[PDB]
């Protein structure tokens, strides 16, 4: 049998049983039973390697919906949304009144009102925890009908309930087309949501079930054998969405009032990413409720293994460390204080003159400047003659005798103009002003007369005289000897009886010696203030008025500070132009013209004159004056006689200069004269002139101008970018972004040539790769062209990594790439203001720059070659989108917002609210987003917790606070992580192929040395879209493509059945395995969460991706990684241009590797055909 040492082991084996048990008895009630848990995590590891990948959807709590309900504005209408009321009843808090959840819709739906919940706890025994409840869902419909159910559960007291409540909304019919979207080359479709006069477009349904479960933990520690735990869905309420009616269900209107606390909600959503009409199919329509419902009961039953296991005995977990919150806040607010020092540094600008490069033209134009008065002067002490001239127009017809027998008179008539004649002033002319800059020029007068003999005037109608009576004289007694005794009286018309009361003086003419001397032009600044620096420009002067002139050539240009009247002082750059103006040499041509009366009307004189008698008793003399005619006119009259051998019958008009000029006339315009080179006359001349016609022509200096200059003119700074990036930035990305959009303007518009655009960026690549410490770059060359050869070589992997690593690691190569793309792209700086918070990460740019140009260099062509076609040369080149970033931006840009961009002048808020996705927030990326999605499903990841207390404990509750923390710590953990890659593409004039690449990965394994056929794998599909249609609202609709146009066979659809459904499809078609996996990836991801990157996506990186997905790498990913997460974020930086991870074997980058460069050099060589 046995001996006696056999003995003593036994012994000593039940001794150490027997201290096992007291350990036990010590740490709790909990069993520890390691096989039973180690079994009981194996046959959890089966079955969730059966748990589908697909659907996508996307689990928010209360908070994040409510955020989310906050950032999206259009309409928000999903296939497939799962309110979830979930809870373990060890977490409820029993303190609470009710435990209730009442959540209720504010608009009309086909199905939905309200949906109220309330717990009761019948019966709940904390010392074991027993626990018997009753679920009372509570619905109204919209006509109030109120539907009741009831639910009855007896369990234990770790063990979770959920209640789902399902609301579908399919859309079955778009109506149209309704015209053409001119924009967007596409028909215009409209979708029917509302009461209208059209046909209604979404279908809606609901599905109500209940989940419970029983994890056998009392009785497999009873009877120490395993037992699988057991989930029962129960159905009660699923309504096809079998007809269309009005107004779906809209996410933005769903209010959540109340839910107490210690129950966990959340909603669980599908909502695609463009819109696409589904199938009307009965069948497909409930297999497409079904996968979303199957995905929610596996993800519950996966967490329930997980409490089980828990339960068994003692599991270790380490909860994922959280990144650094205060080390980021200390190095951003160290970049911060940076910037900050660099806008001190530039206020310094503040004190110094800084200048800018001005340069312009003034062409030839006529300009008019007016004098004070026409050059006239008037010789002194002019007597006439003659029988008629500038005072006494009287008729010999008329009743006038002198003392001699009808003897007629004979007049002297004297002009007399008081006051000396000289005038010196200096012009400050105006010729031209403007917002910019205005010039003046200016000169200078000089008067003084020589002496000639006077000039009369003869008119053969001459206008109403001073003189002018009505009667002069009467005849009273006559003498013998004596002779007539005269009685003179002078009165004058305007008389009592008469209108337009009239006057006017006639006056001489003499010439006299202008010289008008010019020496300088002055043009003022409105901006500068101090001298200008580097005057250039060429000027040439020529100058009309009388007969004379001055041809001046000024070339040089100096600056100059000056004042002027009406702005104050004025700085600029002046012209020596040195002359004088002398017309006396022949100033003789007016001779014709020149008759000038002058207007003086007054009332005051009328009927009055002088009274005397002298004759024959009485004296040959008087003397006295009349002066109202000097208060009038600022002169004398002169009316005075003598008896002698000859009479005179002097009548003298005397005026002043100043008031003769006051009102001055140009009258005979009988024959006009004309410009000295026949110009357009100005409007001060022949302009409606109305006879003034001559003062301005001898009063206005019309001449010549054309000419242009140059200078540096200073200007106060203002607040300088930096200064202002200081000053009102939030973040680091608002400083790079705003170092962006300084830098697109320090860059070469030469940039914008295709040609030159190529060059630079060939330059930066010789920089990039001159500058490397080592020969990667050779041994990439030699990969390069064996893969192209058609060979396979190993370390394409290595390579690649090497390559990966060297950009990553040369940033100036990287922003310097960047910038090029930013400013040769279509409205660059629109661009980087629709970025918002978010920056434009340049490593996937200079990632495929490297690319291309290996493979250009090894089959040895370059790239102006390729790019060859007509603008914009995406539409044009079949290959320009592939191989060029700037076609890739512009094609993205014209995609994302269907050409709404290209309008004229829009700014970036306008055009931000014009894109194509369907519930597109403001938050979420322009370009189509790149992230991994690792979150748990139907349930939350922390529970809610309560206070402690403050009466005296007891055991029970002791008891009943362990199995709440047993059941909640650990089990939480996500049961997959999936990436998601889209690629866009231009096929025709309104067409785009969009290939989504889905990639996602189970759970990992708690024990990993098994089989790979009961390990964690991942599951890969490549489904193309087409963008034909678009609707009245500016939004796309997809139509899906077959299995067949993306490349996969019967077989291959069988197998991505396999992997992402988790099951075999047990009567279905290829058809409908296909329908489901196209169908369940366009969903997209909801979240509250930022991404602060925007990524550009490739096709050449699309196929690195599919290389994975097609043809995956025999790997244990249970051993190797710690997390699923880890497994596609490592994938997701390969995507981003980054280098692959160093967990993979050598193969899987070699291949990879492999088919990019394959990619390339198929399409190139299809390109060279041409």
């Amino acid at each position: 049998n046995i001996s006696d040492n056999d003995e003593n082991i036994l012994k000593t084996l039940i001794a150490d049983y027997n201290l096992r048990m007291r350990r036990d008895a010590l740490l709790g009630e909990l069993a520890r039973l390691d096989e039973l848990r180690d079994i009981s995590q194996v046959k959890g590891v089966e079955y969730k390697v059966t748990i589908p990948l697909l659907p996508v959807i996307s689990t928010l709590n209360q908070h994040e919906f409510e955020i989310t309900q906050a950032n999206i504005e259009t309409d928000f209408i999903a296939d497939n949304v799962t309110f979830v009321t979930s809870f373990v009843p060890a977490d409820l808090d029993l303190e609470q009144t009710i435990q209730r959840v009442f959540f209720r819709t504010t608009a009309t739906t086909p199905h939905f009102q309200s949906f109220n919940l309330v717990i009761e706890i019948l019966n709940y025994d904390q010392d074991s925890g027993d626990v018997e409840l009753h679920v009372k869902i509570m619905i109204v419909r919209p006509n109030s009908d109120v539907v009741n159910y009831d639910y009855t559960w007896i369990g234990k007291d770790y063990e979770r309930i959920s209640v789902c409540y399902n609301l579908i909304s399919h859309l079955q019919r778009i109506d149209g087309p309704h015209g053409r979207d001119d924009e967007a080359e596409m028909p215009i479709y409209r979708i029917i949501r509302r009461d209208s006069g059209s046909i209604p477009s979404y279908a809606s349904g609901e599905h109500l079930y209940v989940i419970s479960s029983h994890l056998h933990v009392d009785e497999i520690v009873r009877r120490r054998e395993h037992k699988s735990i057991s989930v029962d869905v129960t159905q009660l309420s699923l309504i096809l969405p079998i007809i269309r009616t009005f107004n779906p269900v809209d996410l933005r209107e769903v209010r959540i009032e109340d839910i107490t606390p210690g129950i966990e909600f959340t909603i669980n959503m599908e909502v695609s990413t463009y819109l696409a009409e589904s199938s009307g199919s009965h069948v497909d329509m409930q297999r497409a409720i079904m996968n979303h419902a199957d995905k929610i009961v596996g993800n519950y039953t996966g967490q329930q293994w997980n409490v089980q296991s828990n339960m068994l005995s003692e599991v270790r977990t380490q909860m994922l460390e959280e990144e650094d919150e205060e080390a980021r806040q200390r190095g951003d607010y160290t970049t911060s204080t940076l910037v900050q020092t660099m806008a001190q540094v530039s206020d310094l600008f503040s004190s110094t003159i800084l200048y800018r490069r001005a340069e312009a033209r003034l062409d030839n134009t006529v300009g008019a400047f007016e004098l004070l008065r026409p050059v006239l002067s008037i010789p002194s002490e002019y007597v006439h003659n003659g029988r008629v001239g500038p005072i006494t127009n009287i008729p010999a017809n008329a009743s006038i005798v002198t003392s001699s027998s009808s003897g007629a008179g004979q007049v002297r008539n004297i002009f007399k103009p008081i006051g000396d004649q000289t005038i010196n002033e200096s012009h400050f002319a105006n010729v031209f002003s403007n917002d910019e800059y205005a010039i003046y020029l200016r000169f200078s007068y000089r008067q003084a007369p020589v002496q000639s003999e006077t000039v009369y005037l003869q008119q053969n109608l001459p206008s109403m005289r001073i003189v002018s009576p009505s009667s002069v004289s009467t005849t009273v007694s006559t003498a013998v000897i004596g002779g007539n005794t005269i009685h003179i009286n002078c009165p004058i018309r305007p008389h009592r009886e008469d209108r337009l009361v009239s006057g006017g003086v006639q006056v001489p003419r003499q010439s006299t010696a202008v010289e008008i001397r010019v020496q300088e032009i002055l043009i003022g600044y409105r901006q500068a203030t101090t001298f200008p620096i580097d005057t250039e420009g060429r000027l040439s002067l020529e100058l009309m008025y009388g007969l004379e002139s001055r041809s001046a050539v000024g070339n040089t240009m100096s600056p100059v500070r000056f004042v002027t009247v009406n702005d104050g002082e004025f700085f600029g750059l002046t012209c020596p132009i040195d002359l004088t103006l002398s017309t006396v040499v022949d100033p003789s041509s007016y001779l014709s013209d020149g008759v000038i009366l002058v207007a003086t009307a007054f009332e005051d004189l009328r009927g009055y004159a002088w009274v005397a008698t002298l004759g024959g008793d009485w004296p040959r003399t008087y003397n006295s004056s009349m002066r109202a005619f000097n208060v009038l006119t600022g002169g004398d009259i002169n009316l005075s006689t003598e008896y002698g051998s000859e009479m005179t019958y002097t009548f003298k008009v005397e005026l002043p200069i100043v008031y003769m000029f006051n009102n001055m006339t140009v009258i005979s315009n009988n024959v006009p004269r004309v410009p000295v080179l026949g110009v357009t006359y100005a409007s001060i001349y022949q302009d409606s002139r109305t006879e003034l016609e001559a003062r301005r022509f001898l009063q206005t200096l019309v001449f010549r101008i054309h000419g242009n200059w140059s200078a540096r003119i200073p200007y106060t700074p203002g607040n300088l970018p930096t200064r202002n990036t200081a000053n009102q930035h939030q973040d680091i990305q608002q400083v790079i972004n705003d170092s962006i959009s300084q830098e697109l303007g320090r860059l070469s518009d030469e940039l914008l040539n295709m040609k030159n655009r190529l060059d630079h960026l060939e330059r930066q690549f010789e920089m990039f790769i001159q500058s490397q410490e080592s020969e990667w770059w050779e041994i990439l060359l030699n990969v390069v062209m064996d893969t192209v050869l058609g060979y396979f070589s190993t370390f394409a992997g290595n390579a690649l990594k090497s390559a990966q690593q060297a950009i990553s690691k040369a940033v100036g190569y990287t922003r310097r790439v960047l910038m090029t793309v930013t400013k040769t792209m279509r409205n660059g700086p629109i661009f980087t203001r629709l970025l918002g918070a978010k920056n434009l990460s340049g490593q996937a740019l200079a990632s495929l720059e490297t690319l291309v140009e290996s493979v250009l260099r090894s089959i040895n062509v370059k790239k102006s070659r390729f790019m060859s076609g007509a603008e914009p040369l995406y539409k044009n080149n079949k290959v320009a989108q592939h191989i060029d970033n700037t076609e890739k931006m512009n094609m993205m840009m014209d995609f994302s917002f269907a050409n709404r961009n290209n309008r004229q002048n829009i700014t970036a808020d306008t055009l931000s609210r014009m894109h194509t996705q369907n519930a597109h927030g403001t938050s979420d990326t322009v370009l189509p987003a790149m992230r991994v999605y690792y979150r748990p499903l139907g349930f939350l990841d922390k529970r809610v917790g309560e206070a402690l207390h403050k009466g005296i404990t007891r055991p029970e509750a002791l008891k009943k606070q362990l199995r709440s923390d047993v059941a909640n710590v650990g089990t939480r953990a996500p049961s997959h992580a999936f990436m998601t890659y889209t690629d866009v593409l231009y096929e025709d004039a309104g067409s785009y192929i969009v290939s989504k690449r889905y990639l996602g990965i189970g759970e990992l394994n708690r024990f990993g040395r098994t089989t790979s056929d009961k390990n964690a794998d991942i599951g890969g599909v490549n489904i193309k879209y087409r963008v034909n249609k678009i609707t009245a609202d500016g939004k796309y609709i997809i139509d899906r493509l077959s299995h067949t146009e993306s490349g996969y066979t019967a077989a291959d659809v069988d197998r991505l059945y396999r992997s992402l459904f988790g099951k075999q499809g047990d009567g279905l078609s290829t058809e409908q395995k296909w329908m489901d996996i196209s169908r369940g990836v366009d969903a997209k991801i909801i979240s509250a969460d930022m991404v602060s990157e925007e990524f550009l996506s490739s096709k050449y990186t699309g196929q690195m991706i599919d290389e994975l997905i097609n043809s995956p790498p025999q790997f244990n990913y249970s051993l190797i990684y710690r997390n699923c997460q880890d497994f596609v974020l490592d994938v997701l930086r390969v995507a981003q241009g980054f280098s692959p991870s160093n967990k993979w074997d050598v193969s899987t980058a070699a291949r990879m590797q492999q088919r990019r460069v394959i990619s390339l050099m198929d399409d190139l060589m299809s390109e060279s055909e041409t």
